This record gives C-alpha cells, sequence and structure tokens, in this order.
C-alpha cells in the first residue's frame, strides 16, 4: 500500500490512522504509543516494534528475550558504558554470561566463542569513540549458520543511514532517548523485530512450547513477529518497563524530522572531521567518514549516506591539553546527550556529537579549545 | 524538620514560595531528576520511610524491590494471596533469571513462613490488604519471623496506601507501590515506587552485596551509606542497567494526585463501606469479603492494623454463578470495565459468581443504584 | 438524576481518563476541550459552556460578546483587581462604559444606573477580601425587568457553593486557574450559558439580525444556547483566546475532586475564621461564615454549606515574615494556603487543605 | 556576545539560560510571564532581528493584540486586502464592533493608493509578506516608506515567509505578527501566536498619545521613555493583563521544540514546494500556477530582491475543468491532509471558479508527485 513510500514520507505517516488525511492517551485502562512503534519498524523495515522505557531498558528486554540462567551471549568489545554495564554486571548476575570477543573484525573470533548454551550475538552498527563499522553481514554470517541471532545497537548510524536487517542483522534496539527523539526531550528505547529468523531451529525452546502464561501459545508459530509479540507478552508484561505515552508522543514528534537532521548532523561531521584531520596540532581522528579511517570503505559498502555525528579525537599535547580543550568551550553542551540537536563533548582524547548548529559557529567554538590546549604543547 | 506535619500537609508540601512542582522534561546525573525527587521524597514522607525510588510501573517496582536483593540461585517467601501481575512476575519471570520463589500454604500460619525459610532466602513478600479476599497481611507477625532469620520483609502497600497503613510501623523493611493506582489518583500515569523504610540491618550475612566494595560504582559499600543503603543500590545499580524510569511528566502527574490523597481515600473508603454492608446485608447476596465488615475474620486485625478502614477493593458473591455475574456486569451503567483500580471511577469485573468492584468516589447514591440494576439482570438466572 | 460527585467526573464523558488532542488539525472546538466544557455545564446547571485560555479572557468575552463601542455595563464595585483594569481601562479603549454602582447591595442603586445603551450588569458572587455575597435574585430582577442579563463571577463560591444560574443569573464566569483545576497548574477561564434570557426583547440586535460573518445565522433562533455558541463562533473565532488541550485536560483532573476539595477549604476557613475571631489582638475577620458578618443571614440562604476560602483580617508585616508554610506566591485556588499583607494591618488568607492544625500553628507563629 | 551566530545556531541556543552548556516547564500559575515562554519569545525575537516579543495563544490573538496595542474606539487602520480570511475576519467584524475601521487599498502594489487612504485617526498600516491563495509579496520597503513619512507603523504578517526566508524587520517593518501554530511550531501541536517588536519606530511623533502619556493603570509609566521595546512591553502590561490572552506554557515548550529544526524545515518545504510549482507549471490540464518562485510570475523580481532563497511552501493552481475539476482532484488526493493546518510538516489541501490550494510538506517529493497524479486522474472526466 505504502512499502514504496521514501523514508521521508514514512518518517511523518507510516503507522497513522487509516482516516488521519496523534492524541496523547494518557490512561491507564496504547494508541499512541502504537503509532510510534509502526514508525519505527517501517523505518527500519522491520515487523514489528516495542518502545520502552528507557534505551537500557530495549538493551535489556532484546536480550531476556532469549536468555535467561544458565544461558551466554557473545558481544562485540566496542560498546556504549551503559551496555557495557548491563552485561557485566546486572546480566551476570541474572546467570547470563556475555562474553566479549578480541576482536570484532575477526570472523573466526565470533566462531571460537559460540557454545552450547549462546543464544544471540550482539554489536553496535557504529561504534563510539572507535567509529568503526560493525561487520554486520559477516558477524551475522557465523551467528546464522550455529542457529543465533544476530541483535545490533543502531542508535548511531539510526535507520536513515543503516537498515541493518538488510544486511543480516535479526533484531534492532534504539536508544530512542537519542537521535529518533532528537531533542533531550523524551528518555526512550524501542525494539524492532526483523521477522527474518527461524525461531525452530533448536536453541530456543521458549518459542516453540506452549507457554501457559499466555494460553498456552507457542510463539514461533505466531510466524514473522514472534520475537516482538513474545517481549511485549512476557517481559513488558511481568517487567514493567514501560514507556509513557507522553514520551511516545514526543519522539514520534522528533521522527518527523529525522532524515533532515541526520543529513545535517552528518555533513557538519563530516566537515569537523576533516577540519580537525587537518590540524598540526591534531594527532589522529577517529570518524569512518574520513578516507584514512580503517573503516572508510566498509562504509561506503555499508553506509554510503555517511558515517553518523560522533567523532573523537587526540590532541598532541595529552591529557591536559583535552581536559583544556574541552572545559573553554563555550557553544558545546557539557549536559546534552547523544542525538540532541545541540553540539555536546560526550562525557587525551576529545569525543563530541556534532549538533545541527551553524557549522561556522561549531568550528569558532572548537578554536576556543585548540587556544586553551596550546599551553599543553 | 517537618517530619511533624499532618498527611494532609505532607502530601501537598513535602520534599519541597510553594507552588506546583515544574516539569523537567528533559534527557540531559541521567540518574536523578528535579521532578521526579520531589515525589519521591513526597511518597517517602507519607509512609515515614527514608528515600524512595520513583518507577516507570508497579510492575517494574516490584521486579527492582526483588532484583535489588536476590540473583540467580535465589530463593524468596511469598504469600500466596497475591494480585495477577505479581504472581506471574514471581512464578514466571523470575524464575527464567533463576530465581525461585515459593509460596506459603497459608499466609496467616506464621510457622508455615518459618518452615519455607532456606539458606538461600533473600526476602518475604505480602501485599497488606490482598484482592479479591480482602485479607490484611499480619504484618508485625510475618516481620518478625523475617527478622529472626536475618531476612527483610518486602509488602505491596497499594490498595491500603500510606493513609490507612503505614508498614514500616508494624515492622515491614521496603514497601511498595502501583503508584499507577491510588496514589496518582485519576488513572493519567502508569508508575512505581519502592520505599526504603531504613530499618533493617545488611550486614547479618545474607548480603554481601550490600558488604562488598562494588566495582561498578567506585568500590562503594552500600551497608555503609546507613538507612538509606537499599534505596541507593537499586538507583545507582537497577536503574542505570535495567532502565525502567519514569517520565517527569508521568511524576508530575502522580504529584498531582498525592496532593489529594487523603481525600480521596476518605471517600473511596466511605462509599466501599457503604457498599460493602448494602451488600452484606442483601438476601440474593451469598457472600461479602471486605475487611471493614464485622463478620470478615480479619475484621479484627483492621482495627489494630488499619483502624481508618480497608480500602476501596471489594468483592461478593452471587447465587447463580457465572451467568447471573455475566448479566451482573453487562447491566451496569455507572461503573467502568476498563478503568484500573485506584481511578477516581467505580469499576467493575466478574466462585463463578465471583464480582468484583474498585469503588470510586463517585455520590454514593448513585453508585448504590447503578448495583440494583445488576441486581435486576442476574435475577433472570 | 446524578448528583454533583458523580458529575465532577462522568459528565459529558468504558469510562477513562480524558484523551488530550494535542494538535491544532480541524479548529473552533477540541474533543478534549469540549468535555472540560460540558462538564462545567453540568455542575452549573447550563446549558452550554466556553473554555479560554484565562479568567482574564473570559470575563472579557462575556462582555464583548453583547457590548461594543458605544455601549454601557453596570457593575459592582467590588471587584477582582484585574476585572476592575479591565473594565476600567482597556474596555474604556473599545469605547464601553464601565459604570459602579455606590452600594452593590442598594437595589435602587443599580436601577438607577441603568441607560438605554446598557447591555449587562456584572458582580462576583462572594467578593475578595470583604467576602460578602451579592444579592443575586435581587440584582437578577432588577436586570431582568429592564430586559438586561445578569453575569456573575463565580469563582470564589464554586459550583459546589453556588449554583447562581438557581437564583438569576444569566452568564457564570469562573477563573478555572483557581479552584476548578485546583492546582496552581493551569491558566484557563470559562463562561457558562444558563440559558435563561430571552434574548429578543430589544436591547440585542446582534442576537435577532443576520450575522453576515456566519451564514447569515440569527443567534436567537438557536434557542437556549445563543449565547454561548455566539461567543464561540464569533469572538473565539476572531479574538483567538484559545485554550490549550492540555490546560483543559489539567483542569479536568481537579474537575475530579472539586467537591472533595471544597468541602475541605471550607470547613478549614471557617475554622480558621472562628480562630481568628475569637482573638483580642485581632480587631476584625471579614467571613461571610461568621455570624457576626453583615452577609452571614444572606450565606444562609443563597450559600448554606459555607462562604469560599478566602479571608481577610485586621491585626492592631511583622505577622506574614514569620509565616513558613503559607505561601507567598501561590494563587488562589490552589491546594496550597497563600498569604498576603498589602487597612494597614489588613491580612488577606487564602486557606488550603493543609492539616488545619498545622495551619492554625503557622498562624500563631505570625501572632509574635 | 551571540549576534554573530548564525540562524541555524539561533533557533537552537538563541535566548538559553546563561549556563545551560554546564527547558523546563513551569507550568505554575503563581502572573504575567514564565520562564518557558520567556525562552521562546527571545528565540523568536532573535530570529527576527526583533528587540522582544510576545508570545500568545494563537495567531487569531497576535493579530488582536497587534492592532488594540495602537487602536480603539474611533481609530483606523490602513490594510492590503490580501489577506488570510482569519485576519479579514477579525478586521471586518470583530474590530468594527469595537469602534475600529479597517479599509482595504484598492492594490497593495501601488503606494499611491497607501498614501491616499491615509487619515488623521490612522494608527498602523497592515499586510502579509507573502499572501495566499495569490502568493504575491507584499513591496514591504515602499509600503514601510509611505507609513513612515506619515508617522504610521508598519506591522507585517510574515507567517509563511517565516524568518528564514525574510526579516522584515530589514525591509521597514516594525512589527511583525506570526500564527506560531503554523510553520514555527512545525508540527500541528501548538496553537500560539507570536508578536515581535523591532525597536525600530519613534512612537513620539504626534499619533500615539498612549506612547507619551503617563499611564494610571501602571505606576504612571511612559512607554516610550523604555526606549527600543516599548511596543511590546506596553501590550504585555496592559493587553495581556486585561485582555487574558495568554499562551500555555505547554505550548511555548512545544512550540521551542519546533524551532530547533526551523531552518531545515523550511529547506525542504521550499525546494518541494518549488517542484510542485514547476511541475504543475508545465502541465496543459492546468491553466495557470500562483507561486512566486516561479520565472513567470508577476512577483518573480520582487522575491529576488526580497527573499532570494525561497518563496514558501503555499501556492495554488487552476484546472482545465473548473470547479467540478478542482473539487474532484482534491477529494482522490490520499496522501495530502484534508484536516492539516498550514505549516504542519505533512502536505495538505487548504480549504477563480477551479483553484487549489496546497501547503506542500517535507514528505519525498516523488510521493507528493504521485499524489498529486490521482488528482490529475481523478479530474480527466472534467476537460
Amino acid at each position: 500500500p505504502t512499502a514504496h513510500w521514501s523514508f521521508e514520507t514514512k518518517q511523518i505517516h507510516a503507522g497513522q490512522q487509516p482516516d488521519s488525511a496523534l492524541p496523547i492517551y494518557q490512561t491507564t485502562s496504547n494508541p499512541t504509543t502504537d503509532v510510534v512503534e509502526q514508525r519505527i519498524a517501517a523505518l527500519e523495515g522491520g515487523v514489528a516494534a516495542l518502545f520502552l522505557s528507557s534505551g537500557q531498558a530495549a538493551e535489556t528486554f532484546a536480550i531476556l528475550n532469549l536468555a535467561g540462567a544458565g544461558d551466554h551471549i557473545v558481544s562485540s568489545p566496542r560498546l556504549y558504558g551503559g551496555t557495557y554495564n548491563l552485561f557485566h554486571y546486572s546480566l551476570a548476575k541474572l546467570g547470563i554470561e556475555v562474553s566479549f570477543v578480541d576482536d570484532p573484525d575477526n570472523l573466526d573470533s565470533w566462531q571460537a566463542a559460540v557454545r552450547p548454551n549462546t543464544k544471540a550475538f550482539f554489536g553496535e552498527t557504529i561504534s563510539n569513540p572507535q567509529i568503526d563499522l560493525l561487520d554486520t553481514p559477516g558477524v551475522a554470517e557465523v551467528a546464522h549458520r550455529n542457529g543465533i541471532p544476530l541483535i545490533v545497537d543502531n542508535t548511531i548510524a539510526t535507520p536513515y543511514l543503516i537498515r541493518p536487517f538488510t544486511q543480516g542483522a535479526d533484531i534492532v534496539v534504539h536508544s530512542a532517548t537519542k537521535y529518533l527523539g532528537g531533542h533531550g526531550a523524551a528518555i526512550a528505547g524501542v525494539i524492532v523485530d526483523g521477522g527474518t529468523f527461524d525461531w525452530t531451529q533448536g536453541r530456543f525452546p521458549e518459542f516453540t512450547t506452549p507457554d501457559p502464561s499466555y494460553h498456552g501459545v507457542v510463539f514461533a508459530e505466531l510466524g514473522a513477529p514472534a520475537y516482538a509479540l513474545k517481549a511485549r507478552v512476557q517481559l513488558l508484561r511481568d517487567l514493567g518497563s514501560a514507556a509513557s505515552p507522553f514520551n511516545a508522543f514526543l519522539v514520534a514528534q522528533g521522527l518527523e524530522t529525522l532524515s533532515l537532521r541526520i543529513e545535517r548532523h552528518v555533513s557538519n561531521a563530516q566537515r569537523v572531521a576533516e577540519f580537525l584531520a587537518d590540524r598540526e596540532d591534531v594527532v589522529t581522528v577517529n570518524y569512518a567518514g574520513l578516507p584514512g579511517s580503517p573503516w572508510h570503505e566498509r562504509a561506503k559498502k555499508l553506509s554510503p549516506k555517511g558515517t553518523g555525528a560522533v567523532l573523537s579525537f587526540e590532541l598532541a599535547g595529552g591529557v591536559e591539553a583535552g581536559k583544556a580543550f574541552v572545559n573553554a568551550l563555550k557553544l558545546h553542551s557539557h549536559v546534552a546527550n547523544i542525538g540532541d540537536v545541540r553540539s555536546l563533548v560526550i562525557h587525551g582524547l576529545v569525543r563530541l556529537a556534532v549538533g545541527i548548529e551553524g557549522i561556522e559557529d561549531i568550528l569558532a567554538d572548537l578554536e576556543l579549545g585548540f587556544a586553551a590546549a596550546r599551553k599543553f604543547s
């Protein structure tokens, strides 16, 4: 019907009421949330999505939907600190062991980490501060040949740059707090089900055994959105990481301009990267969009429109130069979250999430940081 | 400082040129929020606790209350008189996480609680008033068994509210509410809250997570933080990792409900009492469950633990089983079939002739007139 | 059929909370705001209501729906300061002359102020800081025998205490900012049409002439809610004092406990009034609920359940500075008690729903 | 300090707390102002380069307050006849009842007509920078020059252009009005109006005694003595105080959020609208297209001078088959909304004989064009 719509059309209209041509159902007796779920699914080309209280809860649910006590996960070591803390501390206490591969670019390393109780592979499509790209097709190929699904976090790339289901991923997670909502005004997470994975190959008896908690349903018999439905009826029901309808409303409102924002974030980031790479007082820049990045060729293949809005770089003067540089910035925020419209310092490496301000104001602000770092030759 | 205020004053001012609460609708600590902080402090003040943690839902509050103490290989002892959502959490989702929840046969038998104690038991759990039984938990008695084994007692105080029972004064260590219900009061904001009594010694030996430097959080030893150790641990570990965060807008809405809590519970309770009496006096009603009725086995317990009343939920049995009850609920014109317990709106839900009501704050005579419609309809069966 | 209590939750409404139609799509009605209007109309017993950006806009619309340049209004001098400013300054600029009777208790003064171009009488059912009660039946019969409608502001009394349509008023105005919303969280006004006035008697050709701005409609031929409908399709359309659906939602939330809050505000205020009257260091107390008030007997007739929650008293700057619980900034009609020291020893209170003993404790700190 | 910032920086940062580096909703009635609303006022004023702004309940209220701040009973306004129907209704019906006479010039491009309508009681000139359905541009410098030589201020409504395309204070306007409901908020989610004071007009020349006489309603203040923002301050302390057209803080929050992407949205609205215009102009079954961005428009040269980045997102056109063709065309559209407001991100039909009026959204251009083809297939039965 509307599958052929462009991205731009979808970010406004996908999931809308069939007679629209968005009321906040702030009730505990959800239609507001369902629209935002349908819209995000449509942007990723997934079959269904589940909107939740935060990105942390989305990562939690993505894992817990498959794994419990005595189960195992294989993860890239290149992780957001909040995901690492979840995997390494709180999940370990629930009897889920998360192993990290030595080098996520080494496909043999993923294979070697596979164990009989492994329930998923996990990685981030673009990680920070490295600004690598995951080899989603190659990692997915290893997972699938073992009967294991691949979960990826696509927060930094967004669906505008990468639709990982087209690359082999089975489950996509976003911190909607960040780019999807875009305005720093609503904490939210979302899990998107690709509907690409066969749940009946052996490792997932919870998908093939009648669930006495829910009318004896066998989730795999629900077809493509099995995983998403199971997460809603078991995890959301029991663990209760529900999204406020008001937050759903706000994220839907931010989604209406997603492509426009990402286009500007990305062109600003590319320019900041290039600016930095050309300076004598910068030792190195990490940004896949630069010709010299080790992941630039991969970016041309997997993410041709750009490599997100986050970058990092090292100053010649080391740790003290880095501190002096960041503490001198006036326009860059020190309190904003990645994925806001605002430029910010992410809390000798300096880490920036580049905003949609005027590029000349952004570069003038960075010159303040360079002036401050100058005392630390 | 202001611990001496009345409940009425606290519900408006506790935690606070007094005025309405602004909404910090912002994701820029990310582990606190000025709007939510105030609601936490207020709910803590109303229960007489030392700290509280406000969350996405009541379900998440139950979840966090258990997970803050128990992980894979651990054990919990619960009353079998449980809200369906808590039952499912305990029996399905926690089991998956390696946590065994054992239910006592009869929660009024204190020896049964003792007998269920195991070396890996990490808490006792019960609801101060359960539904549809409308019993009261023997909070003092159950607490005493828990404490003599070095175990804390967690209670859900949702139906009673802090206006009727402050369980910390009866031996509970941790209190959970679905703030979705009575606390917010208007059916407008899904939310949960955990309140820490600060009355339990975490160093007796079952809780090495409280006595061991935490590598995730600067080597802090939670027990050394004193009275609010449990609340702080839950925030810095569980909310941090698991992310059952509340929207600041939902906290604002709950605050707005809190401002009238005691007024609303007073009328919910006076109405519910009258509905119960009304029902107990009818010949086409087989039995009524409600602790405020003299005939209830928990009536005397209510006089000691909850003298102002026994909440606003009740149930009762009709002569004709399922079929009389189906047409009873189908005839009501004022009672909602979709509103949540703890809304201002009366609601109805269908022993096979068992009808369950959460009595609202509508005019009593309108409520009773509406029920007569139900009786008439059921009398075709 | 339904009691006030059931109406404040269900009037206008598988009952559940009101959704928020936060949207500018199609435009001069909104489903969230519609419910709050019907609800408030049900509580006052009117035929229709119109919910607006503020009480000031409600006063403004209530006059401008009837009067334009070259017209006249007769008003009580016992007015809220914002209404006085509107009447005396802004409306004068628009060529509307507002005249104030010397004594609003003097029914013959009302009669004497009538002019050929007079388009309404106005008064407040309970005024502040005097805490009189308007003689609504008596002012209304003076108005009506001259072919003129009575507009009253019922903000302080609320519909829980007085339903002025029962006493001869034709239009009622509230600052829903105050007691209706109840929580200091939503600026709003409302006009309620009693549907009790014949608009065709001669002073109102705007009601008996086809409106070329609106399909030649003759507003009087719409029957009972002619006034409310006219205000919506002309004034709201053109002047644009619209309420946010979010503010309507917040006021609906407050309405759900209105009777409960007013009951408590009024027993607290009644007790605070009585407290204050018993004290040798207090010269006088204004509160119609006190047996000594000149308006006490009128209160028994027109407001038997009590006389609002606002009061004032004269002392023999220090008193307020000592208060720790009373807010200096909360608006009248918030849950929070409010104090003001503007007689040169006059103190003004809006008594909240805090515990009465804490309120009186806080006042005792005042007396020091 | 932050004047040199680009438009893009300002739409995010102008008016922010000075320590925001190291937007709460003050939904409190504790009272002619609010920090949430003040941020949105300062940000809009910065985008226009004005000295102050006043944010209000709706665009209708902003038009109302912009006139009533200057005119009461027995006063006069000169207006362009090219007006939004909501403004015309206000001017012609409600303000007329308040004793305010609004005259319309026959042709707003004839500067001598503006002069000829000036009366001793004239308090303002009014026009829209781009009107709809004509999609002309007001001759803001020439109209301003006439106003000013008579000691009269020029009020313009800059809603359709937005501050991204035109800053009318740079072209002689003194007061700017927006329906913030539309493009400023951008998401069809908050009704609002705003009045922006240019700080560019001398109020002491003779026609404005309300600005040079002590006001007993407000401490004997002489508004002109407050300097540049006299007009905005007077509107706040008199009209907002008395007439009460206040904005909900929640609405201000929502508009502030939409402002964060203003330039980006307007860029895409405008390049979409230019493509739709060219597409229509090239069709045999379209008789004419009104859009200033087209070379054929009588206002295209004026656009090149006054609005070089483009001419808004609204257009109109006439179909060959007249009125039935136009109705068939609009009724067949599936993606265009029939209920959204101008200035939403959504494409919509806005409600000569066969005239179709569109506000072009930021959807994918190919999808917008395919939807219009539904309309052309429907119109085919009316040649």
